[PDB]
């Protein structure tokens, strides 16, 4: 390679360095004492159909409704992972939307207790987009100990006169997951159970803009997002009027093998308050015959560790176990995950080993389901589990 | 799925997460105060050739050779990155050796002055592994602001009898990068010129040991490690004997791909402190026409920074720029980076954009050095850079 290509490279990496590392798109919040409530701005890149993005600027303004006080929080920010997706059997226009959001950005009430379990969620929009009238029903449950939304939301007025993308942050942040030394920050649950306005201008870049307003509050047992939209100035062959925008991804896990991580992690998880100290973790790796020191112990859940709460949260554990890997480093990991189940290296997991790895990890099983487990993976009849029957196990 | 098989992947997602989770290969500082020292535990995962792991045990002390005070560390790690290679022209059984170390774990002198700038390495090893007499010398240089190590090592004695990799631990820890909040517990650097004696035995599980003693100190200008080892308790046929290790990958950076990074680096490191802060990010960001907030400019720095100092150092960079990317990313990636380019967004780079591009990133460049670079990417001769042109120069 020439001078010149060399000198192409180097800027290159460099202008290449700053999109990997703007790639981000957190929700930053900060107070606005004033209107005794909080300010947000973020930045949202929908994907274009075929290539490039489409930026929407958000700028949003929440207030409570009730007169008693809330919490007003210092500097900190939102991180959102949403995964879009369609309900075969639904013949309406519609979007199942499942959502994991935290806080984070800083180092280390009754509201808060309305949060603690699984709370149903129901959502009203009724919207004008370019005098396109259209509303949009949800309906769902949020759990905000794992920082999780699971909604399926259908357009009530027939087809959806723009892309379903660009309404997810208009159709519930009191679900976000805060660490414990941020409790104190979190505005959202403080104004529960009156709840709060949330109003927000979304910007899209050389197109029109939408304006929100919201009312989040408690009817009964269920938190109610009531909203209403105005979009204005849309261009009639841009992108959300022209549907240019990429509804999701192939390359996102299944809601089902979400689930199973959710399982996985509750082995760790043990008193379910929705995360995995060192406490937690060291006591099943020493359960399986491990010794890992506290500084060790301490890293490996820093180096995963988003939020700095020296924990692992779900949203932490899924993006580790989502970490999508080589196949040759895939292979190691299951080779090595056969050496834990074979507690005696002799290269077959027996009943009994299988019996003890799972008292190890906490998973409560008969001894039928143990065997029941074996017969699932025993190709040659023998009544153990080899290294080449367990890899058909792990894929 | 029946149960079964869901109980199997509950079970595995665990014992995998696990995996991941301690997959780190960390080196575990603690004072020795007592010896005016310090002590190191940490793990080493030798990979063996078609499949599995040769654990080597590491315990470590050093102590100060000279009488003057020395800083005794609180705890805190060392994270390596290890790529190790071959010289073709070479017939000499060698090691060519380029790591990266930075220290970590802490949240937020003379002997530190040595240290500053690029610093020359010889390095002196007499081995005695069952019986086995060799000897392998290495010479290179340190660059603790990049805590960069570059270094060639050759067996003086014919045929080395055991795998290199399982001497790279012992064939200069004074080379680490230390961030500023943690200069206070940089013993290494401290203990020059005068030195410190470095002990270790590693014990190489199902297998022998090696014993360890160096003298690491400046002979003139010269950091100097001159080593013993003695082996034993080796098995002929173990890994060690039998050559069983993988001596490396083919999916690691190149020396010369790593130096382009650098290059870029200094691009936001204007100041060659080894760091780039939000100011610098900043001021590269604001050049090339963007405004991120400081919020943001906070929040993309602490994505990639595992010292947590706030800023980003060549090897978190260098982590960051070698993330292995989706196709489908790339393309959108490099789609991205023609637009910084392509300034007016008509779909051509012009020679004045490039110019100005060049000017932003504070690229210094003749106005025909700009042409040139022109002229490598323009297929169609219109002294222009389209995007699919680009995309060559991105490819
Ligand atoms: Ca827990
Ligand atoms: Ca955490
Ligand atoms: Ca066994
Ligand atoms: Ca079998
Ligand atoms: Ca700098
Ligand atoms: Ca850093
Ligand atoms: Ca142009
Ligand atoms: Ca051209």
């Amino acid at each position: 390679v020439d001078s010149s290509r060399r000198k192409w490279n180097k800027t290159g990496h460099a202008v290449r360095a700053i999109g990997r590392l703007s790639s981000l798109e957190n929700v930053y919040i900060k107070a606005d004492k004033q209107k005794n409530g909080i300010k947000a701005n973020f930045k949202i890149r929908h994907n274009i159909e075929d290539g490039g993005v489409q930026l929407a600027y958000h700028y949003q303004q929440n207030t409570p409704i009730g007169d008693g006080p809330v919490l007003l929080p210092d500097n900190h920010y939102l991180s959102v992972q949403s995964k879009l997706s369609k309900d075969p059997n639904e013949k309406r226009d519609h979007m199942v939307l499942l959502e994991f959001v935290t806080a984070a950005g800083i180092t280390l009430s009754k509201g808060e207790e309305l949060f603690t379990g699984v709370v149903p969620i129901l959502v009203e929009l009724d919207g004008d987009v370019n005098g396109h009238k259209f509303s949009v029903s949800g309906e769902g449950e949020g759990d905000a100990t794992y920082g999780k939304l699971t909604l399926k939301f259908i357009c009530t007025t027939g087809k959806l006169p723009v892309p379903w993308p660009t309404l997810v942050t208009t159709l519930v942040q009191c679900f976000s997951r805060y660490p414990d030394h941020m409790k104190q920050h979190d505005f959202f649950k403080s104004a529960m159970p009156e709840g709060y306005i949330q109003e927000r201008t979304i910007f899209f870049k050389d197109d029109g803009n939408y304006k929100t307003r919201a009312e989040v509050k408690f009817e009964g047992d269920t938190l109610v997002n009531r909203i209403e939209l105005k979009g204005i100035d849309f261009k009639e062959d841009g992108n959300i009027l022209g549907h240019k925008l990429e509804y999701n991804t192939r390359d996102q896990l299944t809601e089902e093998q979400i689930a199973e991580f959710k399982e996985a992690f509750s082995l760790f998880d043990k008193d379910g308050d929705g995360t995995i100290t060192t406490k937690e973790l060291g006591t099943v790796m020493r359960s399986l015959g491990q010794n890992p020191t506290e500084a060790e112990l301490q890293d490996m859940i820093n180096e995963v560790d988003a939020d700095g709460d020296g924990t692992i949260d779900f949203p932490e554990f899924l993006t580790m176990m989502a970490r999508k890997m080589k196949d040759t480093d895939s292979e190691e990991e299951i080779r090595e995950a056969f050496r834990v189940f074979d507690k005696d290296g002799n290269g077959y997991i027996s009943a009994a080993e299988l019996r003890h790895v799972m008292t190890n990890l906490g998973e409560k099983l008969t001894d039928e389901e143990v065997d029941e487990m074996i017969r699932e993976a025993d190709i040659d009849g023998d009544g153990q589990v080899n290294y080449e029957e367990f890899v058909q196990m792990m894929t």
